[PDB]
């Protein structure tokens, strides 16, 4: 399991540097331990000696239904909890709609295709609609009020705030059972904030660390990690376990394709976006 | 609510840098706080040390009827105040006419579908006509003189002046209740001023900051933000909540289509442009 | 009103740079003030430091009858003084004839549809005919000699000379009341002078500055600004308030159409070109 980074402070790292590591997004001794010097050195106010002391002392201690049956079959029954699933597609393909649907379906009983856990929606694009969550809840006969009470929401204004919310998510996810973490327009802040060309490596490093934190949180809490990508990077490939390509069919009916999964076939399924739901295509 | 940036000077930022931030368009501690270093560094006469001092001390503190029934039905009753609604369409489709109509309808009672608030028209294209406001006021039986007395008007000559007017708008909108802010040819000054190709990133940055200021003012005063775009940007998508495509039907009758809304359907409504009003199509 | 640029020199801009700004065509503190840095930097013999000093110190201080009744009805009574009215049409449609007629009608009493002011004809195409002015004066019973005495004429040899004449026009228009400024083949010199493709942005910038100077003079003196364009720029659309499309009807009778006006309908009116006058069609 995890080894929360608090224990690293008893090794004699000072607590301020541990706070800087938590701000960076390292929350376990496992997390600090299996990384090279440069990760800790790149943090502001950390020299090579402090990074070597951290690594040295760290080595001492150490299926959610989509609600579309065709899509569930495409996924062999739904998202695997504990792993990151990326859905990349054009704008208006229904990524946000799928997120809203899953934010409620996660709360469904496991026998009903849920995870019996609360949902987490981190929004960067303003598209969060509690009324859509209410619609999905009424679709499955779930209490809309309890759905909104079991979904904690916060809009990230920048990449630093986007990573900082993970610090609150890790501590908050310990007290209550969650099953779904949603990050909508996850890549948008890396394009709007970091727009220059010399700063590309900085946003790539921040994204890499963010993805590693996502995988860490997935393995730590056994929750589903959902991130949304606008396709107007090869780094996500090794990190994402299931890549879904979304494209528009005219009207409100969307085509979904699987474009990489080591376990799931590359395959396609047709679905629609209905007021209640993300739901099977009904010609 | 807001945390006006004035309090930041008591943290020990010098007042000249606070004046530079207000000129830049940051008016709350919230506004400075959730932005990265580069925003403050890019401002003229601000080094990285002053930006770091600002961010560090900042972290310590921190439905308007359109008067066309068919259009109201399309919007489910009218614009949501507190959010940006973008109407993109060809020239001569009636964007300016809609602006003139809304500038008066905003003052209508909330039961008559207004906001019971004053209007703000920032013009960049010269198309401001008080007589059109008088016609809309007499249409809804509002005093045309009081409508013009409750509409403050100023023509922006450039992008810098366009952003500078927001500083007067934020302080002026505190003393009186407003419900509608209109920015007509909002993108025209970014094309006339920034006409080169190497300066495209500069106009994109200025537009991004301007849009963020619009969102900030919308969340601060709970007013409706209306901006007009000529379609002869993808940045507006995450920022705009409702995208409307306007196209001409021959004669004076115009077709309206919804092209993105996370909550509103993609749908169309037919309307006309009448001397009194922007008003439903009447074959 | 205006704030003539002379006061800017007392702010401590050196006088040579003020002379360069006046040659460039900036004549008021308002004019220097509401423009971005690149306008002043692009002027020859002006560095970035002088432009920043100018903008900084500048911020411290800051219906004429057409004589065709049908056309008057089309315009709701005639040109609005203080604004630019553009008439775009093919060659030989009568743009120049309308200019000659207005050059005299402007001197008519206000009760007769005039402005009771002198006329200004800036010619670039050689088509200036004092005898046409005499014919219009005798039609409406105005003294032809006094009409020629109230019309100041000058032929622009190039785009730079065309803009330079505005410097003499601004100072000369202060001593006497004028009501009409005519620029005939206003776009021809930007085609004959700037004929290359790499120099397109230069002529577009010069035209933009020229149009801004026109708007400045219009707001300063409350005169009508008339420019003629041969259609064998999109920038003029936002700047021009009323666009009129002129096309030939065979013989000497011309069709006029309104192609944009926020206040005037899209509509057409038939008129003729008569020896005395630009005058209504009389089948």
């Amino acid at each position: 399991g995890p080894q929360p980074i608090s224990r690293l402070e008893q090794c004699g790292i000072n607590a301020n540097d541990v706070k800087k590591l938590e701000e960076a997004g390292f929350h376990t001794v496992e997390a600090v331990a299996y990384a090279p010097k440069k990760e800790l050195i790149n943090i502001k106010g950390i020299s090579e000696a402090k990074a070597d002391k951290i690594l040295a002392e760290a080595a001492k201690l150490v299926q959610i239904t989509t609600g579309s049956k065709e899509l569930d079959k495409l996924l062999q029954g739904g998202i695997e909890t504990g792993s990151i699933t990326e859905m990349f597609g054009e704008f208006r393909t229904g990524k946000t709609q799928i997120c809203h649907t899953l934010a409620v379906t996660c709360q469904l009983p496991i026998d009903r295709g849920g995870g019996e856990g609360k949902a987490m929606y981190i929004d960067t694009e303003g598209t969060f609609r509690p009324e859509r969550l209410l619609a999905v809840a009424e679709r499955y006969g779930l209490s809309g009020s309890d759905v909104l009470d079991n979904v904690a929401y916060a809009r990230a204004f920048n990449t630093d705030h986007q990573t900082q919310l993970l610090y609150q998510a890790s501590a908050m996810m310990v007290e209550s059972r969650y099953a779904l973490l949603i990050v909508d327009s996850a890549t948008a802040l890396y394009r709007t904030d970091y727009s220059g060309r010399g700063e590309l490596s900085a946003r790539q490093m921040h994204l890499a660390r963010f993805l590693r934190m996502l995988l860490r949180l997935a393995d730590e809490f056994g929750v589903a990690v959902v991130i949304t990508n606008q396709v107007v990077g090869n780094i996500i490939a090794h990190a994402s376990t299931t890549r879904l390509y979304l494209r528009k069919g005219r009207g409100e009916t969307r085509i979904c394709k699987i474009y990489d999964s080591p376990c799931l076939p590359e395959a396609e399924a047709m679905f629609a976006i209905n007021a209640d739901g993300v739901g099977d295509a009904k010609d």
